[PDB]
């Protein structure tokens, strides 16, 4: 049985029009992105991290490649100003879920979003579904249509 938080995410996919996609439960010890990757037999680069940063007029969601690291220099240029990495506590609210488990949809407070163009380098990806131990699969395209993010260059070199 999936958790309450995993249940919402799943319901959100269905009301938005992506009911064929599904949330799967992973081992209770699954804490990082590589353990998550091992579990579905995916490369660590296919995992999607939902990073929350706070700007002057609101929060922004950054969906980054598991093998990459967000370049704050680029992050600021896209937004159009300075950003503040959301504190793990602040994440609790702007979202309502756990840090290390933040879902790219099913939110209570919709945020603008950017998506690591390196994710389109794969046929399918795995985004978090509620907790560090939940994930759901989708093609780069579907995640783009689900979230409505702007594909962008975000990685450090």
């Amino acid at each position: 049985s999936l958790s309450p938080s995993a249940r919402r995410v799943q319901g959100a996919l269905e009301t938005r029009g992506f009911g064929h996609l599904k949330v799967v439960e992973l081992p209770a010890s699954t804490r990082t992105a590589k353990e998550a990757a091992q579990a579905v037999g995916a490369e660590v680069g296919q995992i999607v991290k939902s990073l929350v940063y706070g700007g002057e007029k609101g929060a922004y969601l950054f969906l980054v490649s598991g093998k990459n690291r967000l370049d704050l220099g680029k992050a600021t240029r896209l937004v159009g100003g300075p950003l503040l990495e959301a504190d793990k506590w602040a994440v609790a609210a702007l979202t309502g879920f756990d840090a290390g488990g933040v879902p790219p949809v099913g939110h209570n407070t919709p945020l603008p979003a950017y998506l690591d163009e390196d994710l389109l380098g794969y046929p399918e990806v795995w985004a978090a579904g509620g907790t560090p131990r939940a994930l759901f699969r989708a093609t780069p395209k579907e995640l783009l249509a689900l979230t409505g993010a702007q594909v962008a260059d975000l990685k450090e070199g």
